[PDB]
Parts: C-alpha cells; sequence; structure tokens
C-alpha cells in the first residue's frame, strides 16, 4: 500500500534511471516481444521524463494511437546492491505499461498519474541490465480519464447525419478522442528510479496526522499543545522503530520508541508543545525520522509533515479553526516540450507566480500532480484540492464493474500517496460526471459517487473534505452535488451560455447562487474564465479580448463577494494549455489568465489586485 | 423599376450629400418624428457612408438595438433646380429608412443593400433644406438577411436546460440575433445624392444584352460579328432616341436611331462587325450613348457594357463558348472602421489582390455589394456571382408571406439594377437556406425556391444562369440544390465534421462527388476552408495553424481536380470579417485566406501558386 518516495541516507540509495532512452512507436494494439529481449532496432531518442508526444517533429506523435516502446541499459556496483531489497520505481508511465528487465516480465499497471514500483532484487545481474517499457496511450469508455469509443473528441464539432460523413467515421484512422478537455499526452511523463532498502526488515510506509490542537494562538501561528498520531507499517521477515520528531531548524523536539507488532505496525501519538503550525502563507514544516532499531540503524525515513487541522462547520472552511477564503484557479501539468511530464523548474516558477498573484491554492485538475510540487507547497504555504483523474464520465461508465474498481484504485493510489502533505485540505473524486437529468438518472449517479465519498473518507487518515467538482448541468435535478463536504463548481455563465452578456450572466448566476443559499453547504468556484488570445483589444472588450476576460471575473466576482456563504474563488485557467484540437480551441483552451509561456494577460493583473486585498483568514 | 446610377452630363447633374452628418440613437421600436421638424438635438458626428457602428467608441454602438436617426442640412442654387425633375438617391440604408425632408414624410423602404430614391421636386425649397432620415437596424424571422426571435445567434453556444439561464433569457436586454455568420452593420452603409434630370422627358431605365456572336476567334478576344439588343424606358408626359455605340477608344463604331412607342420604350438590335469580347482576365468594354432627340440634345446617358455570352451546357460553363473555370472566393464588404460602409479605396485595393492571387471571381456573400465594386470588375475582367440577402431561412421563413414577398423584390432589385455588367455570369437566389430533412420539408423548400429560380430567369434579360448556394447537409433529401444550373456547394469536410483529418475529409469529399457525378449537373465550391489565426504554426499544422490551412486546400483541390464535371473552387472567404460575438469566432470569422487587415496568410501564397498555373479556360 505505501509508496513512500524514494529516499537516500545511510540505509538506503537511490539510483535515477533518467535521461535520454532509446524509443520506437509501434502497433494500435501490439508491440513485438523481441524488443525486450534485445536492443530495439533503429531507435529515436527520448528523454525521460517528459511526454513523448512533442519531442519528435518529424514523427506526428500526436496522432500516435496505441503502444510504444522505451528502453535503456543501466550498470550498478555490485557492492550497493549486495544483500538489498532492489526496487524499480516508475513514478508515472501514461496510461498503462508493461514493464521488462533482462527479458523478464516484471509485470504491469493501469494508470496514467500514479506511481508504481517492482521487486527486482533477483531480475538484477551484474554488468549492463536491459530495462525495456512498453507504454499504451489508449482511453476509451473504461479507462480514466475517459475516452469516446466513437464519435467525436469532447467539444468536437460533427455533422453526422451526412452520409457521406458517417461513410468515412467507418473508415477514419483510429485515434483517442478524449471525453476531457485536454490533450491525452502519453508515455514516461515522470521520474523512473532504481532504490535500496534493507532486505530483511524495512519500513514500507508511514502515516502523520493532526489528531487535535489544544489553544490555538489568535494569529494561528502556534497551538499551546499539538496531538499527532504516527502509524508505521514495516516489510520483511521483539523489535522496536524510534521516531524523532524535528522541527525546522532541525532540532529534536519529541521522540518516543515503539514497539513493532505484527502488516507489521507501530503506531502511537506524541504531544507537542508550543506546537508552530503550517497556514496558507506561512508554512512550517517538521520531519518525523523513523529508524528500525536492531546503537546501529537497521532502516530509516525521513516523513516531512506539517500541524495543521481541516474543518468544514456550517458553511465555513476552518484551517486551524479559521475562516479560510481559497483563491485560486485549476491547473494542468502542461508547457510546450514537455507536455504532461513533471519540469520542476517550471514548478518552482508557477509557485512563485501563484504568490505573485496573491493567490493561496490551487486544485489539481485533472489528475494527481508530480510529487514535487505538492513537497514545494507544503514549504510555500499553497493549498491543493487533490484530484483523480476520473473525468469525462457519465451512466455509461457508472454500469461498468471494470470502471469502478478503477476509480477505487486512484483514490486509494492517491491519498496513499499523498496523506502526509499538509497542503493538500480537500480530495475530489471527479471532474465534471454526469449527474442531473431525469428518470433514475440523478439516482444512478449518486449510488455509483457515494461509495466513492466514502471511500475518501476511510482511506485518509485525516479524515479531510470531499467534494466532487460538478460541471454546469440542471442543479435542481442533481442530487449527488449537494451532499458532498464542500460544494465545487464549474460554471461559465456569460461564455458558453448567455454569451458576451455580462448583465445577463450576473442574473443567472445569482438565481443559482439563490438556489445555493439555501442548501446550507460552503460553495466555492472551482472553474469560470473566457478565452482570451493575448494582443486581442478592444475598448467594450467582445468575447476572445483581454478585456472581456477582466469585464467577466470583476462582474462575476461582484456577485459572490455578496454571499457570506461563498468560501472561494478557483478560475479556469492559470495558463493556456494543449487540448485536442477542434473548432472552439484556439491552439488549445485559451482560458487561462497567464499564457502557455506563464505571461499575464490584463485579468490577471486586475485579479492580483483584488487578490492583494483578500485575507486568507476572515474574509467572510 | 430601373435604377440607374446617377450620372452628370450636359443635361444632368448629380449633387453629393455624403460627409459628416449629424445623428442620434433612438428607441427600439420607436424614434421621435418631432426631430424631422428641426435639428437634433445634442447631435453626434456620422460619416456618410458607413456603418454607424464602429464610429463611436463612447457608445457601445454595436449593442444597439432599433432605430437611430440622421440628419443634415444642404442648400443649392436655385437655377438648377429650375425646371428639373429633383431625385434623391440612397444607395443603401441599413436595413429599413423611414426618409423626411423638410419635415415631409418622404416614404419607406426595407432591404438594406439596394438603392431607393424618392421624387423630392415638390418637398424642396431654396436656402437650406433638413434631410432627416430613420434607421432601423432590427431583424427577426421575417427580414431578409434572416434574426432569430428568441435564443442564440447563428452559431452561439447555450445551456438551454440550466433553469437560471432560461429565466435569465427572459430579462436580457434585446439584441438583434443574426441566423447567418456576419455582424449586423447598420447604417447608411452607401452614398446619398441629389440627382437632376429633364422634368418633360427623361431616360429611366438602359438595358444592353448579347444576343449572338458569329465566329468567335479561336482565343475568344474577337467576334466576326456580335449581335447587341438594347431596351431603353423613359418617364414623364413621334418622338426619337439616337444610340451611339463607343469602343474603347471612344470611336463611335455602330449607331442608330430609334423610334419610342408607348410605358414609353424603344427597343431594338444593333449589329457590330469584329466586336471586341469581354473576357475574364482580359476586359473590353463599350458604352452604348442613349441620347433623346426633340441638333439639340434634350437628355442623355451613357452606359458602359461588355459582350460575351454565358451559356451552362452539360457539364461546363461557357463563357464566349470556351469551358470556364472558376477560381476565387466569398467576399465581405467589411473593414476595420466602416463596418460594412463602401470604401472605393479598399475595392480598388482588393481588386488588386484578386489578381495578384491569379483568382478570377468572387461571390457577393450573402447581399449585393456596392455599385462602384461592379464597374470596377467590369474594366478589371473580374467575374462575380450576385447574391441577394436570402441568408439564414429556414421553413418558419417559406410560410411567411412577408418574407417570400422581400425575397421577391430583392431578386427583382438586384437584377434592375446589375443586369448591364459583363461581368456578372450568374445570379444566387439564397445563401444556406434549408432544403433537406424528412417528411414534407424538402418538398416545401423545393416549392419556395422554385418560382424563385424562375424570377431571376425572367428578370434577367441575359438569362443567366441561377443557383443557390447550399449549406453542408443531406444532399440525399434535398431535392432543391440538383435543380440548379450550376451546383454551388458549401462544404466544410475536415474542419465542421472530421475535425483535422484530412484523409477521412478528402474520402467523405469523394464520396459526396461520387453523388454529384450521377447528377450530371456542372458543379463548383462557394464555401470552404478553415480558421486561421495569423503567426500560429506548427510543424504538423493542426487546426488555426497557417500550416492545416494551407494543407486544408492542398488537399482538397487535388480531389476536386480529379472531378471534369467540377467546375471551380470559390473558397471561404477573401479576408477575415466581423461576427456576432461567440465561441467559435475569434474577434469574428477567421476564415480568410488574407487577414481583415489584406495581409498573405500562408495559404494565400500556396493558392497564388496554385491559381497561377490553372487557366481561365480551358482547364477541364
Amino acid at each position: 500500500n505505501g509508496m513512500l518516495y524514494p529516499q537516500s541516507n545511510d540505509s538506503r540509495i537511490v539510483f535515477p534511471l533518467d535521461g535520454v532512452w532509446d524509443f520506437r512507436t509501434a502497433g494500435e494494439d501490439s508491440y513485438p516481444a523481441e524488443w525486450a529481449d534485445a536492443p530495439l532496432p533503429e531507435p529515436l531518442p527520448m528523454a525521460v521524463p517528459g511526454s513523448y508526444n512533442d519531442q519528435n517533429d518529424e514523427l506526428n506523435l500526436r496522432a500516435h494511437y496505441g503502444w510504444v516502446v522505451y528502453q535503456r541499459s543501466f550498470a550498478v556496483p555490485s557492492r550497493l546492491v549486495a544483500g538489498q531489497r532492489m526496487i524499480l520505481r516508475f513514478d508515472a508511465a501514461t496510461h498503462a505499461a508493461d514493464v521488462y528487465l533482462n527479458g523478464q516480465l516484471l509485470g504491469s499497471h493501469f494508470g496514467g498519474f500514479l506511481p508504481f514500483e517492482f521487486d527486482v532484487t533477483s531480475a538484477l545481474h551484474a554488468g549492463e541490465n536491459l530495462l525495456t517499457v512498453a507504454v499504451d496511450n489508449r482511453i476509451g469508455s473504461s479507462t480514466l480519464p475517459v475516452g469516446n469509443d466513437a464519435g467525436t473528441a469532447f467539444m468536437g464539432s460533427d455533422n453526422a447525419n451526412v452520409p457521406a460523413v458517417a461513410e468515412a467515421k467507418k473508415h477514419a484512422r483510429r485515434q483517442n478522442l478524449p471525453n476531457f478537455d485536454f490533450f491525452n499526452f502519453a508515455g514516461l511523463n515522470r521520474h523512473v528510479e532504481l532504490y535500496t532498502t534493507p532486505a530483511d526488515a524495512y519500513i514500507a510506509d508511514i502515516a502523520i496526522t493532526t489528531e487535535r490542537l489544544d489553544h490555538i494562538a489568535g494569529d494561528a501561528c502556534t497551538a499551546a499543545n499539538a496531538l499527532i498520531a504516527y502509524d508505521v507499517t514495516f516489510g520483511g521477515d521483539g523489535r522496536q522503530v524510534r521516531i524523532s520528531i524535528l522541527d525546522g531548524e532541525g532540532t529534536v523536539v519529541a521522540g518516543v520508541t515503539a514497539d513493532i507488532e505484527r502488516t507489521a505496525k507501530a503506531s502511537g501519538e506524541i504531544a507537542i508543545r508550543d506546537a508552530k503550525l503550517w497556514n496558507p502563507g506561512a508554512a512550517y514544516l517538521y520531519t518525523a525520522v523513523a529508524e528500525l532499531l536492531p546503537s546501529r540503524i537497521i532502516d530509516a525515513y525521513r516523513q516531512t509533515f506539517g500541524i495543521r487541522t481541516v474543518e468544514v462547520s456550517g458553511t465555513t472552511f476552518l484551517i486551524n479553526g479559521k475562516p479560510f477564503y481559497f483563491k485560486g484557479f485549476g491547473k494542468h501539468e502542461d508547457s510546450y516540450f514537455h507536455g504532461r511530464g513533471t519540469d520542476d523548474v517550471l514548478n518552482v516558477k508557477d509557485v512563485s507566480l501563484i504568490h505573485w498573484l496573491h493567490a493561496n491554492s490551487f486544485r489539481t485538475s485533472h489528475y494527481p500532480y508530480a510529487e514535487s510540487m505538492y513537497d514545494l507547497c507544503d514549504r510555500e504555504g499553497i493549498v491543493i484540492i487533490d484530484e483523480v483523474p476520473a473525468v469525462g464520465m457519465s451512466w455509461l461508465q457508472y454500469a461498468n464493474p471494470l470502471v469502478a474498481e478503477r476509480h477505487r484504485e486512484a483514490i486509494r493510489g492517491m491519498i496513499a500517496r499523498d496523506k502526509n502533505h499538509p497542503c493538500i485540505v480537500m480530495w475530489s473524486i471527479a471532474n465534471e460526471p454526469g449527474l442531473d437529468g431525469d428518470g433514475e438518472r440523478p439516482r444512478q449517479a449518486y449510488d455509483y459517487f457515494r461509495p466513492l465519498y466514502e471511500l475518501a473518507h476511510a482511506s485518509d487518515p485525516q479524515n479531510r473534505p470531499v467534494t466532487l467538482v460538478c460541471c454546469q448541468n440542471d442543479y435542481t435535478t442533481d442530487i449527488t452535488e449537494r451532499t458532498m463536504d464542500v460544494v465545487c463548481i464549474n460554471r461559465y455563465y456569460g461564455w458558453y451560455n448567455l454569451s458576451g452578456d455580462l448583465d445577463a450572466a450576473c442574473h443567472a448566476l445569482n438565481i443559482e447562487l439563490d438556489f445555493w443559499e439555501n442548501i446550507g453547504k460552503p460553495v466555492m468556484f472551482t472553474e469560470y474564465g473566457a478565452d482570451t488570445i493575448e494582443g486581442i483589444h478592444g475598448t467594450h472588450g467582445e468575447m476572445f479580448s483581454e478585456e472581456f476576460q477582466r469585464d467577466y471575473y470583476a462582474r462575476i466576482n461582484a456577485e459572490i463577494d455578496k454571499r457570506p456563504w461563498f468560501i472561494g474563488e478557483q478560475l479556469w485557467n492559470f495558463a493556456d494549455f494543449a487540448t485536442f484540437q477542434g473548432i472552439i480551441r484556439v491552439e488549445g483552451n485559451r482560458k487561462g489568465i497567464l499564457t502557455r509561456d506563464r505571461q499575464p494577460k490584463m485579468a490577471a493583473h486586475w485579479l492580483r489586485e483584488r487578490w492583494a486585498g483578500i485575507p486568507d483568514y476572515g474574509y467572510k
């Protein structure tokens, strides 16, 4: 269950496998088995980590459907592997992968956005090893994120009644048709590494929680006492683990030795007096050092954490008991040459842009992001809503057992991966599924989602709030969104409807606001905005101009400011990003308040000025 | 019935009324009629001719619904009006006008793209005269071009099932919702002038026709003999008219003196040897000078004309008996500050661009253009397909008698204004009306359009072919298009359907071309294309890039080159132009091969190269 990010220390070494690999495209539903047995013939170079789609302009890899195959060699010293447990970790391979080492199948994985690993202690050998990783990009009616099996991509144009068109569709080259509004970037999107733990007994998982705060200071910077809980799981095979709590200067401030009981597990609580709390805008981090004992140490793992509480109370969202206000946007992992490939230079810049804007939060629309971005947000005091790739879903999926299982896997796997970040305050279990309509459809959606909501509460030792991000729908027949712990709505009044009329758009919004006023749940925007081509200007700004985007936020934000129970504004989007090509996507989605190159459109300046005058705590 | 453009000479003077008029916005369904009795109060300046929408950036005149009132003063010497018939001509007031001169209502007009005039002999007086013109911009289900009474504009986005949207629509500010893909520019779009004829008897109309050509040269530059026919109508009240035919040097090469018979009319024929023929790419113009005899001259008009025949024969389009191929585009009367207002600097520049491109034709999409433009294409050898504003129609309109009358007025009024131009080779009676479907719908559309097809044939003394420009539809249940003289199809395979997939698009195209091969009529494109933002580039061009627009035409044009019966390629559009705002219109329609400022995109260079190798005659 545990997927602690590989660490190097006195018991453990991490050997990164990143670099420029060999690569070949292969078939729509096969690849040659002998490519895992001997060097790939006539290989193309491919950097990892990185999407493969934008790394070759001689090929049209954006159009590729099916498999591709990655390969490299690596050698490691014998004295490093001797006696150790050897683990090969894939931070992400999108969407599915088969992995081979020295011609032997290690195993397969499905789920493009969460890590998997393999024990390679016995397949490794001395000298050069040959690592082949076949990667399947296919999406469809049973994958998460959801592909369309036939027809068009999401928000695609059609003339389906034209006989020529129905006929030509039967014979068109097969391609992935996203039922989601971002490009289907594929491949070894995050890092690959070999790493070492002791073999006889090792730390397999840690979980740290904030159980209780007594007498939080008026400014929320400290509490008189913090009660944290620890849970350490071990693998392998009278034993003990020492747990030391380090403050932000590394000083030991608490420490206990705990008995390991046999799914070997040490569990307990620790009191921290004068604890320093973690807050949006004022991060503070501790470390939990777990040392498995035999003076010598058998195994060790340093787990970062932050001391804070999260609680929904009536129509308030309380962090360390203070009424928080979300200022932010949905993001994407998306950039010009990487595609969805992790890039920590961009993560760092993006976090400073978040501060420059005076935002305080974002959502991982629409898949768990690379692990380092959460470590960055823990240290920079940015709040995250962590979301699974359950985007594109409708009634066809709810009745599909394989989708339900993949959905539960993504939820468990996300929470297992990310449970220790203080910056995560809330989980999202889907983006824009079909929840409304008539007949049994609202109930069928409810019955699909209610156990997933429960599953997110039960997998999280911190028991954070759980939401479901809702599309623009008939809010009167949707019975699912209103039961979430926070209502998170995507609304495009004045863009996809009442187009360009901000008066009518604000009047429509207030009518739906009047509906949510009585539900008695905290409500926030998780999407709203307007496609905007930088450099299109007008004195009376129309759709696609910079002015219209600034006018859109100014008018919409003035409405929600009148609602005490509206606790957050996460717009769509932080930055322009790539989508499948289509008549409404001008080189992708252009709702960024920043360009794809992260430059600020007029609305970013206006939003930065508004957010500089809105406090994290106490705005409502 | 005739609308000869105002001409000055020994018997007639034209007094222009263009310039900077006074102006006011008024109400949605009314304006103050006492404004005709005195200077408009607190007036704005407004240049005439021109759309008013983009002449004031303090107000949002693009958003204006209803009436505006223009006004100016003018004075002329009494010795000029003395004894003369005084005609006040509006070349175009879009869409409807009430016209007042010195407080007297002169009358009203509907039809925003065709000239209309009033006899003011008895409403003029010495000194300053006060001219007041109310202009009505409203469109709806009984106008041509067609507006939508509720709902969205054409190609508009909606979320109609959201209750807040349905409720906000009831109270939204009224705006015109075009059922056509171009901005509803209104005002005194074309020139205003007062002109003189003799009162007692005057030339009222002139029509010249090329009746027959004997022994046309191999290169079609001359014929051994040409038979032309004249028809001169007079107003007012043993008389005669002298008709002289001047060649391009002004030499009288033929001439006749004809008897006038009462409705007063002179008609006859005139043989012209070694006649110099008007062809695409090689214009030649004659002048028919009509002189009303009493040695003195009572009245005179100089009517330009060109000698050429047009004939559809099987699957060929014959100009002077040679098989012609259309190269060109739909156009728009559209530019940055003028809106739809006429601009002769622009007309001259566009005609030079048509030459630069090696194009030979365009269509007047989707309304008759200004009269100067056709004179310019007469002298520059550019063929025109002339089209009425019947755009946006479906079954709702076919049962409306007010609309059917407007449609007959537009066809008769277009052809009466334009009959003499040799550059006009073909009439279009409608753009993209609903024609297909099931039940009685196809037959209803056929019963509506067939009398209009006959009316165009019978209004035109030259009896040129008539078409109807068809939208992308189910060509197997459309039964009207196939009965036109030439089949003119708007097709967006690979743009609005099969999006981005040029192989699938070309397959679909060929399936439809197989249908049309069996029909046996000459066929041509009148629209096809791809929105394109200049500067957007990719090595594998995706939609909106310049490379995609170029690849779109390369692939499509290689398919129609395989079809001998496919007689023309008029793409959409010559240049980017403004539309009602919406999610598919990035600052208007971007399918121009030129930008709105007439700069070549990549595709314009590619097309220029293809067209330079394609002859006007004999390519197929």
